[PDB]
């Protein structure tokens, strides 16, 4: 029977989400130094798996469905998480990487990279930000110039999620049909392409795949590109406003598996003749760490819930991702904290969830960049509702 | 057509409350353009508009069903609060006031008390705080000794909403079967009754009705009591959780008053060359104002939704009620600042909504309390988990 | 003896401060065991009397207390004040900053003429510079100043004038046009029985103390009673408000103290499940927190005033007090309320009116935001100095 | 000259304490630019440029003085720490493990045991936390049993941090005078002791060296023991008491540096046509960082100034530990998010502080511990109060 006080119970979710979940939790307690070879075999376990098809767009081109189920990605994401952040990179990165060419690609370009995205055997990668711009997308500086029938990409690309081992890489580069945002087109390049080299590995504090990519004259065919000239900005933040949510949904995941391990050290602590949780400040903080996780969780499948009515989402979203990724933090930081110096061990559950969730507060837009964007669209919709 | 970016839209709601929702905002638009008067005739206009039939159990008595809608009280809260406290605390304490009897009142008791609670032509009380015991209230010392036919009450209650114009009190006492919380009896409390004596008016940062009434040897009849003798401590709880996410509510309906004073102050105060919305800490301030509503507009109905499904919520209310009264305060106190010198001036929307949000983290279980409710039940599922 | 662990031992202070402060300690237990202006009357001539006005003032031969101001005195002055009574502290306070422009820039005539009587308190003192359309943004006011002959004919409204209607004159700020914005503003000092002045209406505030708005129509000022030269007047208001900035600070930090005392005491009284209040974590939590932003406040605020003492500017420091002591006498007094449970809001209980009178000590004289942005840009301009 | 904006000026800090400010700086910049061996050769280095002798009590034994400068102390901790987490922890240990001797020893073990610490050539170690028993010292379970001339050790301490290369160990166990805290002694142990096993290295988030020590049947001279048997606890305490402070003074520097490299980022990073630092919220979290850097020394240098007047600091000590470790935890998250990418690359200092400043806020007594202290000291003052 269905516990009614689980989340899984929301009436954001279908019957095939809660089957989906219950999946997701079994491949997750069966299958869960080299975070490369990691990675390559995450993906295709969960590609042989099923789970890559709900970040694929199109069901003749190997998705689940002809949308993306924005729900069935979150709880793939928030349970991945839950256990394993390199497991959730994995799926994630299947998801962005592939994302604008769901969005935007030919069929010739749907039937030659989402099969391989959604089955596991081509690793996908998106490519934006710069050494110098990352938040300030639209004044990205990695040049386009055509030349006869492909465009000739010269710069720098960082931060690249999978950078090193991909198959692909959707790049966004100006191509200069006007000023700033409107100067940008998007590319899908094979890792093969010559003049695309990995000029650097890049450490963080929690290890993933990741790459300084340098482009020396790389050639592109035009066929190549993922839209028309010039409209590849809005194919970006079309795409990361798909998987914002999403990063939330990893987060809530992180966070569950802080407070698992906090509401357990709590109870089994044993110090002044009772346990740590019979404390007032105790039972305050874990109140706080699960209050946090469900106006988190609420957030996450509203914002899930409307993308999936064919709603845009770029507040709902923002918003999601913000709260989530900064109560996360919050979350964790006190599960550390009730651990004691075994908070800050190295390979203890909470000791890696510390340095696991402090990015999700800078990928795919920084917090305070989120802030901007729900604070603007605020005032936005109080224009439009002064003049009707 | 539905606004599918509308809170409205999520589906904790059938269309039963988008229609509830639009119908008590024209009521407000039409109707909320002496503290004690106004009282009054706000309990009398939306008893007459219908409106308090959503806080009354069983149709037979005048309810709108025979169970409560949470989800509707807490619309009519939100909505009312969103435009006037006053108007808000009138509902409310129709609800609070009469929920003992709705759960726990023979069929003569709730004949007598709820048709005339639910068109709005008796106003209700609910008396369980005292000087000494407010949070504790398993040590109330209001006692009621059984004498022939009656009971006679002694003592003080205090803090009580409706003190003064109230009809009736239903009132909590010890009748001494067992120590502590084993020991309390309800009783339904006429206003005239001989020996119930209105003390003092108590003034309140936000003026509402308040009274400590002095119980002289006022005699009760037996046949007054709700419920078995020493089975009253149980009827408080349970009639406060009822309504404990509609207090929620109320808070969520006043932040986004507050919300829509700063946006629009944000977009028209002309400062710098610009406006105040055009800068930077504005636009994260309105924007961690959004944040704080959804997230409290999503656990109130969230609860809401629950404990329609028929599930007992004691931690997802105590969320609710804690989250939307803290995150109001927030949202409040930030829409003073954006005001300027006019945030602190008498009489503003968002001076008054600085008073009136301080008191609903105090009452009906301080936010200290939710923390502890939600933390001992995180403790006691787990331990259940692992057993 | 002196108690090593009080504040006061702090080598911020010298003697003369400890002994003033239980000088104005006393004071207020001898004298401040409904109509507002007749209280600030009463309070100005009390306070005057007692020569506790005199710290205010600058010069000796003026009735000031020496011939610079003393700030660690007038800070001690208005905490102490503000702990027993914020009408007391409003009364003294305006002596000061109503006063500030004439000791700063009037002529010997000028200060002979008003400095004694405010020191001795009879004249009430008031500054007038903000306006219904211009509070943060003083350069844009707009009450203008023609020059006619051998006077100024001043038309237009300030508002939120405190003591307005009740002052003896006021110090008010008016664009005479020398040049745009900031550089066409003077200074007048405008008696209350001017002819042109009216009293347009007076306001009420959550925590009431005179105010008012002041309409002038064609209010003809002697141009004898200009304070500075013309077009310095915007400089003037800001030199006078910095005097004082730290001392909105000390009463800040004074409401404060006497919130944590109301607290401590309600803590220590208030028997509740078989013990007292003070007896749970979460009380104890709390009024720990309560004492530590009292201490990090008052250390902000003597190491303020102590280098301004020194003859040092301190843009910086200042700033952090009055942003740090007034942000965080919010919090103590509302943790304060929150302990005293229903009692916290009953009105005219100590700590409903603390949660009344604080609210407005964090948007005058500088709201939080501007004193955050002061702090920032001079971060910013220290470190562009270092680097140059 | 003196820049009467530095807060070496403060009067808190005597004319030596801004020369010793001087001279670690320079020592760090001339010596600074495997952690077992690192903090060897650390040791070794600072204690032949002198600076360990300021941990040390007793001239005579090669301390800086008769007593311990609190003041220097803390300004040796926080410039180390602003530079370099092992240098910052190579020092404190020196003080931390040999405190209880500067308190306790007699003359001779003072005459064996200071001399080598003050000059670098004996590592030091403070043996008190337990796996089962670090917040709650009273309860620890490592017992002392009186056999003829020497104590018999058994059991296990834990995070002891030096463990593995330290040449002693101050070992507080359980000799069972009385209950719980009376029945505690403490003893020097040689780390060639017979039956002292080094059980475990323990890797923490920022690698230093930590061990989990085994006592099997160790025997113990009596002459070892540090004052009187059962007045262990005391012995403890007073000697966190001494170096708390300098915990909240190294948590401060960890703050300082992060404020640097905030500072330096939001000038120099361009982005959205102009500078990081232009941004309005830039500059709010600036201020921000700074104020609670100010706020921090100004708690750190009261409690070291009130300690070095002679007098007791547990309050205000817990509060300067509580505030700065806390306080730089903030800073330092802010100057992470400052940096974007870069704030999670690993080695970049901002990442490295990230680490860092984690274990301040659990060791030397947990923030929870502080808050107690607090709250419960203040009800004991006002009980007093009510009693006077
Ligand atoms: C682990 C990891 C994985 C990543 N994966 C990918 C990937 O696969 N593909 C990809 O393209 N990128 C990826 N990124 C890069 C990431 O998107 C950028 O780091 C991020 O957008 C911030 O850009 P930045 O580092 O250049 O910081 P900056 O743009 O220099 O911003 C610095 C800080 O400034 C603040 N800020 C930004 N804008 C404003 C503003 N307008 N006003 C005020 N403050 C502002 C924010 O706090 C921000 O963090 C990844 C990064 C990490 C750490
Ligand atoms: C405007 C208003 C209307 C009200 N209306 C009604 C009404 O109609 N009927 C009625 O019966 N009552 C009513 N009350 C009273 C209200 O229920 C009480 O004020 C409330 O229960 C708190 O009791 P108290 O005031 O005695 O505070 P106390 O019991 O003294 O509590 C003081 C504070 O202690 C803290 N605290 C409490 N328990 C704990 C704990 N276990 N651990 C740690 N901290 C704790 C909380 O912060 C609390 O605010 C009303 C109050 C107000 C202000
Ligand atoms: C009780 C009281 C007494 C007073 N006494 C006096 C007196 O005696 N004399 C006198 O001349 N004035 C006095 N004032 C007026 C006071 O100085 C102004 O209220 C204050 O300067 C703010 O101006 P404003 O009210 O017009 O608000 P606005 O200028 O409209 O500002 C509104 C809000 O905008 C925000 N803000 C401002 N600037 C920025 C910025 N650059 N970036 C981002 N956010 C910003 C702040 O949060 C501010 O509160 C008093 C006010 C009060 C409430
Ligand atoms: C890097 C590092 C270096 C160290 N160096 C040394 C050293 O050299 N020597 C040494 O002896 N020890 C050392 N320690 C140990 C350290 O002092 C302990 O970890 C610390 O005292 C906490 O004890 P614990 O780990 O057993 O946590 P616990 O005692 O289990 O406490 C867990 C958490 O409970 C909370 N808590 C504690 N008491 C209460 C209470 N009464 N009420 C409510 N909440 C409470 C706190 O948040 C605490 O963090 C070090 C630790 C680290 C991480
Ligand atoms: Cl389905
Ligand atoms: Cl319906
Ligand atoms: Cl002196
Ligand atoms: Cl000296």
């Amino acid at each position: 029977e269905l516990d009614l006080h689980s989340a899984l119970a929301w009436p954001f979710f279908e019957p095939r989400h809660r089957e989906l979940a219950a999946g997701i939790e079994a491949w997750c307690r069966a299958n869960l130094e080299d975070v490369d070879a990691t990675c390559r075999r995450l993906v295709r376990e969960l590609g042989a798996a099923g789970w890559l098809k709900y970040g694929v767009g199109g069901v003749a081109y190997g998705g689940h469905g002809d949308t993306i189920d924005t729900r069935a990605v979150c709880l793939l994401r928030e349970t991945l998480a839950k256990h394993s952040g390199l497991a959730d990179f994995a799926l994630a990165m299947q998801g962005l990487g592939s994302g604008a060419i769901s969005l935007g690609g030919t069929h010739e370009q749907k039937t030659r990279y989402l099969p391989r995205v959604a089955n596991g055997t081509a690793i996908a990668a998106f490519a934006l930000s710069e050494p110098e711009a990352g938040s300030d997308v639209a004044a990205m500086t990695l040049s386009a110039r055509e030349d006869g029938d492909a465009y000739v990409l010269d710069g720098d690309k960082t931060w690249i999620s999978n950078g090193g081992i991909a198959d692909f890489y959707v790049v966004f580069a100006r191509t200069g049909e006007a000023p700033g945002a409107r100067g940008i087109s998007a590319f899908v390049v094979d890792a093969d392409t010559p003049g695309l080299e990995i000029a650097e590995r890049i450490d963080v504090i929690a290890p993933h795949p990741l790459a300084r990519l340098h482009f020396a004259g790389a050639r592109v065919p035009r066929s190549q590109m993922l839209g028309a000239p010039g409209e590849g900005f809005k194919l970006a933040m079309r795409t990361l406003d798909i998987f914002r949510t999403s990063v939330a949904a990893a987060s809530l995941g992180f966070a569950r598996h802080a407070m698992a391990e906090g509401v357990a050290r709590a109870a089994s602590r044993k110090m002044f003749g009772q346990t740590l949780g019979d404390f007032q400040l105790t039972q305050a903080k874990l109140a706080q760490m699960a209050l946090t996780i469900d106006s988190s969780a609420l957030l996450v499948y509203r914002a899930a819930w409307l993308r999936d009515q064919g709603e845009n989402v770029t507040r709902e979203a923002a918003m999601a991702k913000w709260h989530a990724s900064e109560g996360a933090q919050q979350v964790i930081d006190a599960a550390v904290q009730l651990y004691g110096g075994m908070g800050v061990q190295s390979g203890t559950a909470v000791e890696m969830l510390y340095r696991e969730i402090r990015a999700l507060r800078i990928y795919e837009g920084a917090t305070e960049v989120q802030q901007l964007i729900v604070g603007r669209d605020l005032l936005k919709a109080h224009a439009a509702a002064t003049a009707g």
